[PDB]
């Protein structure tokens, strides 16, 4: 379930977001 770029831990009960902290995840992916 990570088809965000190529198209457009726990589970959150308040929202149904098809990940809270990406501010520094994608940046480290290019390293």
């Amino acid at each position: 379930i990570q088809l965000f770029d190529r198209i457009l831990l726990f589970k959150p009960p308040k929202y149904h977001p098809d990940p809270y902290v990406k501010r520094v995840k994608t940046w480290r992916m290019h390293l």
